[PDB]
């Protein structure tokens, strides 16, 4: 019985992504812990199988439609179905092995990629950095009809890779960043597609440091400044949660929160 959000890339607006997106984080977190204002997804650790799931049912102007599996604990696309099949990537652990399959129970043909989901995997396969591929409503609906075909060989390899790169960022990533979520609006009220800049691939790679940052901070503080790229490529030090309130949504669960030292 996982929960599905549906979102469809015809006619999409920034007011139906932006709904899609705060359904999704509605979905990842349960409201049990939010530190300095920022939730925290669900520990791993004791985490039933019943709840360890949601699906994210993409649908395009093609009239096709894929289902993507994020883990709750992180946000990440375990796999996805399309109609009678599907494809998992190589799990991290035993564990998750297991996890994945309590999803698509019913898929005729299931298959595990034999390489991991991460994206510098995904860019090799690629052939592209995500630096340099586009971002938008255009390149999602392009990814959409991509997945679908996969079983049928009508797709090739990179550009399923390409594809998936397209929709972690515009759903894993937007969900875990407010900023994210705001230059996808953008792409989506312009109809321009872009690929992301240094602001965006910077949060993209911080986000476990910066999660764990926030966590291990003194009432906020960083022990040990991160350095974030601004859009031109310029360096911006972050020292405190506070600057990051805006800008991230959900942290992955790394440390438990410290008994409230207050005066
Ligand atoms: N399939 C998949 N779904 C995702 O949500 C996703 N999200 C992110 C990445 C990715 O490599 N991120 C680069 C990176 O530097 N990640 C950190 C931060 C992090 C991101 C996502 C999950 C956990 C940690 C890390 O691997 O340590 N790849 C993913 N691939």
């Amino acid at each position: 019985q996982y929960p599905i959000i549906n979102f469809t890339t015809a006619g999409a607006t920034v007011q139906s992504y932006t709904n899609f997106i705060r359904a999704v984080r509605g979905r990842l977190t349960t409201g049990a812990d939010v530190r300095h204002e920022i939730p925290v997804l669900p520990n791993r650790v004791g985490l039933p199988i019943n709840q360890r799931f949601i699906l994210v049912e993409l649908s395009n102007h093609a009239e096709l439609s894929v289902t993507l599996a994020l883990d709750v604990t992180n946000a990440y696309v375990v796999g996805y179905r399309a109609g009678n099949s599907a494809y998992f990537f190589h799990p991290d652990n035993q564990e998750d092995a297991e996890a994945i399959t309590h999803l698509f129970t019913d898929v005729q043909n299931r298959y595990t990629f034999a390489f991991g989901g991460n994206y510098d995997r995904l860019e090799q396969l690629a052939g592209n950095l995500r630096e340099n591929i586009e971002l938008g409503n255009g390149p999602l609906e392009e990814a959409i009809s991509a997945l679908y075909y996969y079983s049928t060989g009508g797709t090739q390899l990179p550009t399923l890779a390409r594809s998936f790169i397209i929709c972690i960022q515009m759903i894993s990533e937007a969900a875990r960043f407010q900023y994210i979520e705001g230059e996808m609006r953008t792409r989506i009220r312009y109809n321009r597609r872009s690929a992301p800049d240094p602001s965006v691939i910077t949060l993209e790679n911080s986000w476990g440091r910066l999660s764990t940052a926030i966590q291990e901070s003194n009432q906020g503080a960083f022990a040990s400044p991160i350095q974030l790229q601004r859009r031109n490529g310029s360096k911006f030090s972050v020292y405190d949660v506070s600057i990051l309130i805006p800008i991230i949504a959900l942290m992955v669960y790394r440390c438990a929160p410290p008994p409230s030292s207050q005066f």
